[PDB]
DNA sequence: CGGCAATACTG
DNA sequence: CAGTAT
DNA sequence: GCCG
């Protein structure tokens, strides 16, 4: 982890990102992972340039942080950054929000809560902002977890119920809880979705409830007894057919999916936590105007192999 | 020049 | 649809 | 922002 020119270039990114330079973001965001992954500390401009997500105009920063210490750019980032991701740190809230907020006049969190015109999820992200920042340790992802297979499992034993996202790949601590859940049936997770939450809901285990849809919910929870925190809770359910996928998708990381995405499409393939799709049709521009076949995959492995990829356990899917 | 993943919910 | 979220 |  050779590397801190990169602590300057985060400071930039996420300015970029809060202000909606989605694009531009994404390019620090791609170096400033690369030098995270040069064993050894950047010396020449040239040998800048050798990394890939690295071109001329990162090099050029990388040189004014050698030999400058500092970094001009940072110096005229607006004032309104700041104020920019403090509000974009409520749930439901992003660039677009922020921003509006802000023309608006508001400059607080209390400003937001007397003043601002906040949408039912909002509200509820407000409500727990400093909760929805803190990660849990990796042991209450567990009972978590196991709280709802237990509730799941409760009125059909035949479910599955899985733990995916930064728990899978094995993180020490977890932002949240991605529950994934299906059934070998491939029929059982009919509508049984309602219950579940219903059932959650009584033991007074759900708080609040963000997103419902068929197939998703996102909500916050919280574990009963003292020295409790809220915690976000996702949880999906998925057709035993689409499992697979499901599962890579759901265990990330996030750019792992989109890095793996971008392959297949190489390929002229697609990949979605539905299926693993092929002789996919494509215009000028990227966009699908021909569907393809879906591939069979039983197992993770498949998506890979099938990709032709060494296979990765989740732990090394962490990026 | 122009894509940078692909999907689900909300209102 | 635009915005936000995984 | 980077890259084909
Ligand atoms: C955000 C995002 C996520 N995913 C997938 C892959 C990961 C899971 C879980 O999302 P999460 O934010 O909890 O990330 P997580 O890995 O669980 O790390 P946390 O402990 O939640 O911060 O969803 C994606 O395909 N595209 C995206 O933009
Ligand atoms: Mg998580
Ligand atoms: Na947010």
């Amino acid at each position: 982890h050779n590397l801190h020119i990169t602590e300057k270039l985060e400071v930039l990114a996420k300015a970029y990102s809060v202000q909606g330079d989605k694009w531009r973001a994404l390019g620090y965001a791609k170096a400033i992972n690369a030098l995270k992954s040069f064993h050894k500390p950047v010396t020449s401009y040239q040998e800048a340039c050798s990394i890939p997500g690295i071109g001329k105009r990162m090099a050029e920063k990388i040189i004014e942080i050698l030999e400058s210490g500092h970094l001009r750019k940072l110096d005229h980032i607006s004032e309104s950054v700041p104020v920019l991701e403090l509000f974009s740190n409520i749930w439901g809230a992003g660039t677009k929000t922020a921003q509006m907020w802000y023309q608006q006049g508001f400059r607080s969190l209390e400003d937001i809560r007397s003043q601002a015109s906040l949408t039912t999820q909002q509200a509820i992200g407000l409500k727990h902002y400093s909760d929805f920042l803190e990660r849990m340790p990796r042991e209450e992802a567990t009972e978590i977890e196991q709280t709802v297979q237990k509730a799941a499992q409760a009125f059909n034993s035949g479910l599955l119920c899985v733990a995916c996202g930064s728990y899978r790949r094995g993180k020490a601590t977890c932002g949240d809880v991605d529950v994934l859940i299906t059934h070998p049936d491939g029929r059982s997770h009919r509508g049984i979705f309602s219950r579940l939450l219903d059932s959650l809901r009584q033991e007074g285990f759900l708080t609040d409830d963000l997103v419902k849809g068929e197939t998703k919910y996102l909500g916050v929870c919280r574990l009963p007894g003292p020295g409790r925190r809220h915690r976000r809770l996702d949880i999906i359910v998925v057709p035993y057919s689409e499992f697979a996928c499901a599962l890579l998708y759901f265990t990330g990381s996030a750019h792992f999916n989109r890095s793996m995405r971008a392959l297949a499409k190489t390929k002229g393939m697609s990949l979605s936590e539905h299926a693993l799709s092929t002789a996919v049709v494509r215009n000028t521009h990227g966009c699908k105007v021909g569907p393809g076949r879906v591939l069979p995959t039983p197992t993770e492995k498949d998506v890979f192999r099938l990709l032709g990829l060494p296979y990765r356990e989740p732990a090394e899917r962490d990026w």
